[PDB]
């Protein structure tokens, strides 16, 4: 009886392993493979990067929780995927065989697009992982000891803009709480968006007006249509273009403390599978989450390819966010099960949507947009205290579910919990 | 076995009849009694009031639809409820006996609070019912023939403010479309809210700023903290107070075309039941929608009493809106079924919330607030094109459901459809 392997224990993969096991019962092996032995709640990383949260608030060991559900856990990184032989080679030389593979490997952080931009080779840091956010906090503490120019923003090719705004705002806010704000010579915001609050999705509600007003209020100077060409000698080299791509200026910005959201690519093990991915290394799938090249490979989350519906003067991407990811997981689990029972599963991701909550302290911004191209059925950008409460409640709930286990209908619970809630709403 | 009577076939009453008959089956009699033989989708009345919709777009005969579902229908108004004898005396002198009564009679429009304000006795119209909205549109057509001052707003004691803003906005808009906007000598907005966009619920998101801007953009002059003392000789007499209730001015406004949302009271048949209601005639219920005085009378919708959580310089009320209404109905249906089965029903309404969608043409404003007292868990006010699409989709849906019939899970459908949707979102 079919062996199902889930590659990646992240926002998509962990729930996918619980859902797959639940759906398939004790008669089928379900193996979860991940590079780390812990789960981390990614959207809390910006707060870790400013010292508002600690690693152990947002991360926990996976093994016990999945094993108690009958899932076989391997805390090892996949180095190779041989799609013909249907085996995965792990870092220690072991291999895992699968009948169905679900790829949930998320993003490769493509620092190499911008020489010197890697967190280890310069002052420009990053908050996408808890390891890097801890490193960002450390460098932030160094800034506090020897104040200098701050640069925060998002690279060309980035697709996750929200956390750049969140980070800039919470850094400014923390500086003030520390009485250290006026010691900063300059505080610049650099983005590849064609305008503030474009967010990779051509704006949502009054995102432009509200985000613009936030940066202005914090004394942050913002530049759009920018690409960083390199980071060298504690200086960021920026090229800025007009709407038509022609460059209209170059800047050289000194940097004592920096944080740019990198562009995302597919991870190497996945990108290295012949015909599986596009040039960026994202898995080409159909509406059923099935690989177009391999009938027994499915994929969910950031790892999948989603074609642009629009283009920008500086390359930007559209974000892949939680609700939609869980929705992909659900479809993949359903369609794999069907495929086991010798049928073709027809479940889909559903309508493209983006949902993001940014907490700036006691208030935040949240948006929902769908579908991708306008005119939209929902296009809301909201600022207020309630967003802080929602964000906190959802992190609490999601971490709790990752420990207790999850089932098929999870993704729908994910929808009404991000707001807050069906729990508070009284069922 | 027990005969169940639903009194009133509106937003709460119709669903409640379908749900009650489905829940009880063929063994129990379910009777629906309503003043009118037709259903009308109330939120569309303001559009009828400006001629953007016709009666037959938003209303339809009830009889065939509920009978085909096993429900007895009586197109008659209840004149009296005798709660000791458990019968209802109708306009024609017939009586209906019940074992359980569910009261869904909505609002009495309390025009008598303001002498001269009744739509039949003056130029100040109203748009809460489709009859009155039609009469409003007629008066608006008279305005077009002989331009004069416009006054739109909400009386003291009102609880439904959104439609006053909508109507002001759509009248201004239709005026422009007809190239008649500049023939209007003045266009004034008068409200008992302490500030623009208080909406009876202490503001939601940036309701204040957004609505204020809307009135300003339409050349509409707004006054808050107002009460209308009387309407006489085509003049509205207004008293305005300060935060402490001291009057700081009186105005006399000539009115050629007017529309003020009246305060709501409990209907006379219900209010006249000794010990059933508060002084406003709203039914005193517990958290199970059951009357506090009569264990066999339940209530849902506007007809129930909800204590204020705050007070305002001019009396105002908090709105009772669709989603919360459907929650009340469901709990009532469930708890009645329970009673018939020797159990105490424990289902509740849930968390207080308000949800409103105002369509101004190709764009609109919607808000969600919960719970009633701040700090809120959700506090969103959104403006945009998607609001129009959502409004249209939900009306189309609600009307179709009232024709097809409905079941218990309806109220969670009302939630995801008021937005748009689970249908678009794809299941
Ligand atoms: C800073 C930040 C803030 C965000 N905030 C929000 C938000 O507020 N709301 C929202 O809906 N979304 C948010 N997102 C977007 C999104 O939901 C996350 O990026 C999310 O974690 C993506 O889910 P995923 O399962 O696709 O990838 P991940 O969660 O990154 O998981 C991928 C996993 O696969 C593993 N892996 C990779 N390669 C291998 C290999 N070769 N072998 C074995 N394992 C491997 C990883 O180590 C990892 O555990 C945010 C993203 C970032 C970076
Ligand atoms: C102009 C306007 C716009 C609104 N827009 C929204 C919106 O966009 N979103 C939202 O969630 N809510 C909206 N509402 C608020 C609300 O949801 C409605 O008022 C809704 O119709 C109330 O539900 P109900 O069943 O309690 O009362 P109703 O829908 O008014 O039903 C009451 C019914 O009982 C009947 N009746 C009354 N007396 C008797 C009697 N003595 N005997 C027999 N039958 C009787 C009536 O004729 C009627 O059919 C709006 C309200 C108004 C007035
Ligand atoms: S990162
Ligand atoms: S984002
Ligand atoms: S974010
Ligand atoms: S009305
Ligand atoms: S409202
Ligand atoms: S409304």
């Amino acid at each position: 009886s079919a062996h199902v392997v889930i590659l990646g224990a992240g926002t998509g993969g962990m729930p996918a392993a619980y859902e797959m096991k639940e759906a398939l019962g004790s008669g089928h092996e379900v193996t979860l493979i991940s590079a780390n032995d812990y789960f981390q709640f990614v959207p809390s990383n910006p707060w870790v990067g400013v010292g508002w949260k600690e690693r152990d608030d947002i991360a926990f060991p996976i093994r016990h929780y999945v094993e108690r559900k009958g899932i076989h856990f391997i805390a090892q990184s996949a180095e190779q995927i041989d799609a013909e032989a249907q085996n995965i080679t792990l870092a220690d030389g072991n291999t895992v065989h699968y009948d169905y593979l679900m790829i949930a490997t998320g993003p490769k952080l493509a620092f190499e697009n911008v020489p010197g931009s890697d967190p280890h080779e310069g002052p420009v840091q990053s908050i996408c992982t808890v390891d890097h956010a801890e490193r960002a906090f450390a460098e932030y503490q160094a800034l506090l000891r020897e104040p200098g120019p701050i640069v925060i923003g998002a690279m060309a090719g980035a697709s996750c803009f929200g956390p750049a705004y969140e980070y800039a705002m919470i850094v400014a806010s923390d500086l003030k709480k520390r009485g250290m704000r006026d010691k900063i010579p300059s505080f610049t915001f650099i983005t590849s968006e064609p305008y503030i609050g474009h967010l990779g999705i051509q704006g949502v509600g009054d995102s432009k007006g509200i985000l613009t007003k936030g940066l202005k209020e914090e004394g942050i100077e913002a530049y759009t249509n920018c690409k960083v060409t390199k980071v060298e000698d504690n200086k960021m080299y920026v090229t800025q273009v007009d709407e038509k791509g022609e460059t209209i200026k170059e800047m050289v910005l000194p940097v004592k403390f920096g944080m740019m959201i990198p562009a995302f690519k597919g991870v190497p093990a996945v990108a290295g599978v012949e015909g599986l991915c596009n040039p960026g290394g994202f898995v080409l799938v159909d509406e059923h989450q099935r690989s177009k090249k391999y009938a027994n490979i499915f994929a969910a989350g950031i790892a999948i390819a989603i074609p642009p519906v629009e283009t920008t003067p500086v390359p930007t991407g559209a974000p892949k966010t939680g609700y939609m990811i869980e929705s992909m997981v659900s479809a993949a689990v359903h369609n794999i099960k069907a495929d086991l029972e010798g049928r073709k599963g027809e479940q889909t991701m559903g309508t493209w949507n983006a949902v993001c909550f940014a907490d700036m302290g006691d208030r935040g911004a949240a948006f929902i947009a769908l579908p991708q191209l306008k005119p939209r059925k929902v296009d809301v950008f909201a600022y207020g205290r309630w967003v802080h409460l929602a964000k906190v409640a959802f992190e609490k709930y999601f971490i709790r579910k990752m420990k207790m286990g999850v089932s098929e209908p999870f993704y729908e619970k994910v929808l009404f919990k991000m707001m807050g809630i069906t729990r508070l709403k009284e069922e």
